Parts: structure tokens; C-alpha cells; sequence
């Protein structure tokens, strides 16, 4: 066959991201993928960790010089008990709380990172026809019947929900201002992400699967329409440019497998987050923490890979935790708690000061190993 | 019982004559056990590390193989544990 | 019943007296002004956030308007 450190199945934004990284580590890395100019439908929300992952991999000025969206102030409100929070980076010294970025780019650029790297070598269009997992190698094959084997395997970007994203591009009447909005509205929440255009935002809009495809199908007035009253008229009058695309929200009670020599990774592109367009992060995040372990015994062994195992199932839980903390954060800001911040009387509310634990949030420069 | 209604029930076979209604068993104990009964077993022998390759359900024998190409027959096939 | 609804924080329970219930005349008033009438509510069988405590607030109506009762015509509305 040919034998490698560690394969990865499905190399998309993740699991290239740890190729270019676990690397200058003596490990032999084999890439598994089983296959314009104008704005990308998909975008993802890459905040402060995660360009400092991609700035080390030597790869933040290429998608720079492309394309890159920032933002550094953030709003999200509630429709229904008109509770609101606001805050910026700027606030605390900070040029950017993260980056819009189309997906086709970000991929396409570690694509190029990675047979710009020859302790890794890309396999592709292969998809596979057999895996026997062996004690000490991977063993597994190709559909044109090269074997294979490998120390570890990890998968990523694809290889249960709740909500289906219907996102979109959408020019809005009054400029975003490079603002990140997100509007709640029942169980409908509704995000604005800024683009290079000064009115243009890629949104993200979570329904359930019925709403969504609803939505998917209204004609583009309707549409156009429906989508500036759930946003407040925030932005004024909307029109759709791009196609509207839906895709099930794949989080939210997974992120992690260990397995004896296999690594799994979420695909963390399209699972829930509480902040619009950055389920990404979490799989930068994982695979940094992974980069970090695996450069040391046995790299495959699932005893040293459980533990790894813990602290992502842990990340998911802590992100569980956090939507469900916005939403109480909302309804608790209603009229009779403006009553009592007045007098005095105020049991439980918005901490001083949240502001700055919204950003150390946003920029998940928390998350991060260091290094 | 019910932390909400204060409703509870409590019961024990010793009250119409029995030892024990059941038994707590490790997992483990159980199946490396009844593994051992299964070598200890003529007509049955153990096959693994295996994983199917393919299975090409026919009218009279269950023509299924293995990752190691061996070839292999059944009148019915039985899944379970999985 | 009022042990389990109670956690059992205090152990078993035993009722001495007989028990007694009174609906609790909150929640959506307790003043009234008119020409030359005040009502002030029956404050000792209103709700409260604290046991018991319903009372202070009618002893708070009155101690307030015995500051503004000892001064014009003291029944004007």
C-alpha cells in the first residue's frame, strides 16, 4: 500500500486546517476528498481564534487578499419581550470581533496550502469501498483498490436536529455598517452577517424544517417582505439577490467520536451556534486542541484519545448551555424588571458587565489551548 | 415514586414468598461469559475480528462474505446487541 | 403532605391547631383615593414575595399618608 500517520476523509474547511498543522510532528499525512468570483451563498463567521489558527498556518493573508468581511460591533435583540443587547471589540481595544468569509474561499485556500506541503499528498475524486480496522493500521482501501493504512483516521466536514438555516444573500435598503444582528422571534431567530458589499449580508435565518422550507418556497416578494418584519425593518426594505438554501442545523447533542484509531470531528459548518456563523469555530477549535494533542505514545489507541473526547462533548454542552442563557437573558428583560432596576429590588439580571464577556465570547479567544 | 405528586409505590417478592425479583449484572460478566459457553460449544464457533463485505440475500442460503473474502452460507441470518 | 411539600426541611409534621384559609386579596390594588375618601387596602391578607409579610405594606400606606396627612383641606382629592 502507501502508509501514513493519520488519513483524513472528507478534507474540507476542518480537516484541511488540520492537515496544515498537524505537521512538523514527524506524522505522514494522507487527505481523503470524494470529489466563482461573485459572492459565495455559504459564509461562515470566523472569529479571533480562529484566525489565530489560520494566521499560524500561514494561510490568513491569502483569503485576505481575497475577500474579508469585518465586523466589529454585534447586535441581537428579542421581538417579543423588546429585550436588547449591543457591544464592540472597540469598547475594549479591539480592531475586530471576526471576519466574514465565504466557505468556497476558505477551502479552496487550505486546498492550496496542502500540496504546498509534502508531508501531505490529496486523494481525490476517491471515495471508499472498504475500512478493516486493524490493531496497529488503519488498512483501509479505495474504490479503485489502491490499499491503504494508517496510525489514526480522523473524519470531518460531513464522511439528529431541530431547525433547518435557510441562508441568503440580501441587499438591505440601509447599509449594515459592518454590524453582526441577530433578531429572536418566538422560536425563529433571524442573523444578519455583513458582507464586503456596505449593503449586503449573508443571513441566517433558524426555523424548523416546515418553516424553512416554506420560506424556501415563497416567490421572492413574499419573501422579501417576510424577511424584513422578522428583522424589525432593522435595515429598511430587503431583496433577495442570491438563491435561498436550507440545510438541517446537525448540531446539537454531538461534536465528538473517539473510537480505537478513529477521530471523529463535527461538522461544526453546520451545527447551531448562539451566535450567527460560527459553528465553524468549534471545529477549528478542534481539531487546534487536536493538533495540540496528537503531537504527542500511539496516536490511535482510544485511552489517550477519551480524554480528548471529554473536553469537545464538554465544548458542546457549554454551548447548549450558553443559547439556552440568551434566551433567559431576553425574557428576563420585560417591564416589571425595569420597575425594579428603578427601586432598587433586582434579584437576578444582566451582569455587570456582560459587554466584555460578550466579546471574549464572540472572538472565542477563550477556547483557545495558547498553544 | 413521583417527586411531584408525592405519589410512591413499594413492593418485594418476600411478601409472596420469593428471594429475589432479579438480579444487578455487570455487562461484561454477562457476555464474556456466555462467550465462553459458545467455544465451549461444538456447534457453534466464533468468528472474529470480522466485519461483512457483502451480503447477497438468496431464496435458500444467505450467500453473505466477509472482509476477508470468505465466502459464506445461511438458511436464516440473525441480528442482535447492534 | 405538608412535610413533602416541604422538603421534609424541618422532619416530620404535626398540625396543633385547626387550619384556616382566607383568599389572599392582592394582587392589583391597595389605595384608593377620592373626594375626601382614602382606602387603604387590607394589606394583612394580600400576597407578598416574603411569608407573612403583607401587613408592613398597609403600615407603610399609613405611616406615608400620616406624613402627608399633617400638611390645605386634608379631604381633596
Amino acid at each position: 500500500m502507501q502508509s501514513f500517520d493519520v488519513v483524513i476523509a472528507g478534507g474540507g474547511m476542518v480537516g484541511l486546517a488540520l492537515a496544515c498543522g498537524l505537521q512538523g510532528s514527524g506524522l505522514r499525512i494522507a487527505v481523503l476528498e470524494k470529489q466563482g468570483k461573485g459572492h459565495a451563498l455559504r459564509v461562515s463567521a470566523i472569529n479571533a481564534a480562529s484566525e489565530c489558527l489560520l494566521r499560524h498556518i500561514g494561510v490568513w493573508e491569502n483569503l485576505v487578499a481575497q475577500r474579508v468581511s469585518p465586523y466589529n460591533d454585534m447586535q441581537v435583540w428579542d421581538k417579543d419581550s423588546f429585550g436588547k443587547i449591543s457591544f464592540s471589540g472597540e469598547e475594549f481595544g479591539f480592531s475586530h470581533l471576526g471576519h466574514i468569509i465565504e466557505n468556497p474561499v476558505i477551502q479552496q485556500v487550505l486546498w492550496q496550502r496542502a500540496s504546498q506541503l509534502s508531508d501531505i499528498t490529496l486523494l481525490s475524486p476517491t471515495s471508499l469501498k472498504q475500512v478493516a480496522w486493524g490493531e496497529n493500521e488503519a488498512f483501509i482501501t479505495l474504490q479503485d483498490d489502491s490499499m491503504l493504512t494508517a496510525r489514526l483516521v480522523v473524519g470531518a466536514d460531513g464522511a439528529d436536529y431541530g431547525h433547518h438555516a435557510l441562508v441568503a444573500n440580501i441587499r438591505t435598503e440601509h447599509p449594515h455598517q459592518s454590524v453582526a444582528r441577530q433578531a429572536f422571534h418566538g422560536d425563529g431567530i433571524l442573523a444578519f452577517l455583513p458582507l464586503d458589499d456596505p449593503h449586503l449580508c449573508s443571513i441566517v435565518w433558524s426555523l424548523s424544517p416546515e418553516q424553512a422550507l416554506v420560506m424556501q418556497s415563497l416567490p421572492v416578494e413574499e419573501f422579501n417582505r417576510q424577511v424584513a418584519m422578522a428583522f424589525d425593518m432593522r435595515l429598511g426594505l430587503c431583496e433577495l439577490e442570491s438563491e435561498r438554501q436550507t440545510f438541517p442545523l446537525m448540531g446539537r447533542y454531538a461534536r465528538s467520536f473517539a473510537a480505537h484509531r478513529l477521530v471523529l470531528v463535527g461538522d461544526a459548518a453546520h451545527t447551531i451556534h448562539p451566535l450567527a456563523g460560527q459553528g465553524v469555530n468549534l471545529g477549528f477549535m478542534d481539531v487546534a486542541e487536536l493538533i495540540a494533542e496528537l503531537k504527542r505514545k500511539d496516536i490511535g489507541q482510544h485511552l489517550y484519545l477519551r480524554r480528548y473526547e471529554r473536553r469537545r462533548k464538554h465544548s458542546a454542552a457549554v454551548m447548549l448551555a450558553s443559547m439556552q442563557g440568551f434566551r433567559e437573558l431576553f425574557d428576563g428583560d420585560n417591564p416589571a424588571k425595569k420597575l425594579l432596576r428603578d427601586v432598587g429590588l433586582v434579584l437576578a439580571d444582566k451582569l455587570p458587565g456582560i459587554k466584555p464577556t460578550l466579546v471574549r465570547q464572540a472572538m472565542g479567544l477563550h477556547d483557545l489551548p495558547d498553544w
